[PDB]
C-alpha cells in the first residue's frame, strides 16, 4: 500500500503538470486541432481531476478510491485526444500511466 | 438542463465556501471535536470535491455527471460529522442540497 | 470590515466564475482571437489567482491582503484583454470590479 | 532562466505536497499546539500559494513574479510556524527552499 499509494501520487502528480504545462504553452501556441473546444477542455479537466486526486491521497482521504476511479477515466479519454495531436507524445504516456495508477488504487474500494 | 445546471453550480459554489469557512474558522476555534482528523479532512475534501464539480460544470466539461457522482457521495459523508457537532447546522444543510444536486447531475450519464 | 470582506468574497468568487465560464466555453467555441496565447492564459490565470485570493479570505487567512494585491493586478490586465473581443462586456465588468475590491483588501496591510 | 524556472517550479511542487500532507495528516493527528488555528491556517495558506505559483508557473504566466513574491512571504512565515512544532523538520526546510526560489522569481519583474 505504501508502495502502490506513492507511485499513484507521483504520477497523477506528472500527469497533473504535463496536461496543464502542454495545454497552456504547446497547444495553445500551435493554434488549429490543438485548441479545439473539445480537446483543450478535456485538457484543463484532466489536470484538474489529476491535482484533486493529488490532493486527496496527499491528504489520506477515504475517499480517493473514488476520485481516482473517474480520474482514470478522464486520463483515458485524454490519451487519446492527444493521439490525433503531434508533439503530444508525452501526454498521451503521462495519461495512460496515470489512469492504470488510479484504476488500482480505485480498485481498493 | 439550463435551470438544473445552474442549480448545481450554485450549490455546488455554496457548499465549497461554507465548508472552507466553517473548517478554517468555526472548527479550528472550537478545538475539541470539530479539529478531530477524521472530521476536518472530510470537511477540506467535501470543500476540494465541490470546487472541481463546480469548475467542471463551468467549464462544460462533458465528465460533470462523473464528478458530480462522487461528489454526492463525500456531500452526504461530510453532512453526517457535522450533525455531530453544533453551530454546524448550516453545514449540515448545504451538505445535503448539494448532494442532492449532485445526484441529479450524476443520473444524466 | 465584514461588509468590505463579504464584499470582496463574492467579487472574486463571480469574477473566478464569469472567467472560467467565458474562456472554456465563450472564448474556445470563438476561436480566433479569442484563443489566442495570452489572452486565453491570462482568461485561466485570472481565474486561478481570483480563486485563491477567495479561498485565503474564507479561510481568514492574515495574508489576504497581499494575495488580493495581486490578483487586483491580474484582474485588471484580463479586463482589458477582453476589451479587444466582442461579447465579453460581462467579463470586463467583472475583472473591474474584482480589481477595485481586492485594492481595498490590500490597502488593508 | 530554463534552470531557473523547473527549480522553482519543483520547489513549489515539493513544498505544497508536503504542507498539505503534514498538516491532513501528522498535524491533525498529534493535536495540541499542531492544530492551533493560526498553525493550521498557515499550513493550508503556504500549499495553496504554493500550488497557484506553480500553476501560473506551469502555464507559462507572465505574472509569476508577482505571485512568487507573495508566495515566498508565505513560506517564510510557514517555517516560522513549524519550527515551533517537533516532527516538522521536514517542513521547516522545504519552507525555506521554496521560499528562496520563490524569491529569485519575484526579482525578475
Amino acid at each position: 500500500t505504501d508502495q502502490n499509494l506513492q507511485a499513484c501520487i507521483d504520477a497523477c502528480n506528472h500527469c497533473y503538470r504535463t496536461c496543464l504545462r502542454m495545454a497552456m504553452n504547446h497547444c495553445l501556441e500551435a493554434g488549429g486541432k490543438h485548441v479545439e473546444a473539445d480537446h483543450l477542455r478535456l485538457m484543463m479537466n484532466c489536470a484538474e481531476i489529476c491535482q484533486t486526486s493529488l490532493n486527496f491521497m496527499l491528504s489520506g482521504s477515504r475517499f480517493s478510491p473514488k476520485v481516482c476511479g473517474v480520474c482514470a477515466e478522464i486520463c483515458d479519454a485524454c490519451a487519446k485526444s492527444c493521439e490525433q495531436l503531434d508533439g503530444m507524445e508525452e501526454c498521451v504516456q503521462t495519461c495512460r500511466q496515470c489512469a492504470e495508477h488510479c484504476r488500482k488504487m480505485a480498485a481498493l474500494e
